[PDB]
């Protein structure tokens, strides 16, 4: 099997490539490092410095490596971003997103997974309730539009090319190696600032001191696996996320328990249009073996010391 994992220099996408080599593939990254780091790819991967927009660059990528399956990491990755600059988004997740499509088809690529989004396409999650693969998109920003949009030409390129795919709708992802821009992006605020000796902001969920959001904060590594599981045996749309969700005030409890630091918090009023909840419904991916192997606690543990260990 030989896999090209576009946005591979990226957060999520250097998990994957770490844990897909750890099981006896043939990897290449296809990386414009917008966001992605040159450092992030090992040594012997062969690597593409093409944007997904250049199709004559995508066509070349494909033609060296020869890929049979596709991993698509590379995105347009910060809701804010997209608010902001709605065309960007829509170049990269949409535009970038039909030039992979259309080297896939002309190359016979077996399966392409892709990474989507729970947290933005599902909108709020009621009290009790978990968001559940069947629940119809309900998209807000840009972003959120990009990736429903691109599920619909999976959905489309299954049924009239044959292309087999799986749309992996990720939680909240920390962990080492991520920015502040994602949708878990708070946890590197925090952990950097907490380690600064920097006061945090504490978002309020509704009124300033409670406890703040409910996401499905899911360690990398556990996501990794999951994308290992869906590109041997998945198709269709699985929730990648761990069915529990966390507060604000407990990332920030979680991050200080691992820096050893008592942070300066400085409460605020909601961020105007942010999900008060949301947490994922796993159940369909646990029916086929995977569960998360590092805990809240364990996994913030781990992002907190990548952070301290920079010089
Ligand atoms: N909490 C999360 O981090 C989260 C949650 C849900 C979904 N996702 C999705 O997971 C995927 C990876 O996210 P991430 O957090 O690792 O962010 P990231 O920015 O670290 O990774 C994205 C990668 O894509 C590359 N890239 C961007 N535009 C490109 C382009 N036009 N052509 C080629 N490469 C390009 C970037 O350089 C980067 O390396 C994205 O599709 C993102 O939308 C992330």
């Amino acid at each position: 099997m030989r896999v090209l994992v576009t946005g591979g220099a990226g957060f999520i996408g250097s998990h994957i490539v770490e844990d897909l080599l750890a099981r006896g593939l043939e990897v290449a990254v296809l990386d414009n490092l917008a966001t992605g780091k040159r450092e992030n790819v090992p040594k012997g991967v062969p690597f593409f410095r093409v944007d997904l927009r250049d199709k004559e660059g995508v066509e070349r990528a494909f033609r060296e490596f020869r890929p049979t399956h596709v991993s698509h990491q590379a995105a347009q990755a910060s809701v804010k971003v997209s608010v902001e600059d709605p065309v960007l988004d829509f170049e990269v997740n949409l535009l970038g997103g039909l030039n992979l499509l259309e080297a896939c088809r002309q190359y016979g690529v077996e399966k392409l997974v892709f990474a989507s989004t729970g947290g933005a396409i599902y909108g709020e999650v009621p009290e009790g309730e978990r968001a559940e693969e069947t629940w119809p998109p309900r998209p807000k920003s840009p972003y959120a539009a990009s990736k429903a949009a691109f599920e619909h030409y999976l959905s489309v390129y299954g049924q009239s090319y044959g292309l087999k795919w799986v749309s992996l709708r990720y939680g909240n992802v920390y962990g080492p190696r991520q920015d502040p821009h994602g949708e878990a992006g708070v946890v590197a605020i925090f952990a950097e600032r907490v380690l600064k000796g920097l006061p945090v902001t504490l978002y309020a969920r509704k009124t300033p001191g409670d406890e703040g959001c409910v996401r499905d904060y899911v360690y990398v590594g556990d996501v990794a696996e999951a994308h290992a599981l869906a590109l041997f045996s998945l198709e269709g749309i699985y929730n990648v996320g761990t069915g529990e969700g966390h507060t604000t005030r407990e990332v920030l409890m979680a991050v200080a328990e691992a820096a050893g630091k008592a942070p300066e918090v400085q409460p605020a009023p909601p961020r105007p249009g942010d999900l008060e909840r949301s947490v994922l419904s796993p159940l369909k991916l646990m029916a086929h073996g995977w569960r998360p192997k590092v805990g809240f606690q364990e996994g913030i543990r781990l992002t907190v010391d990548h952070f301290r260990g920079a010089v």
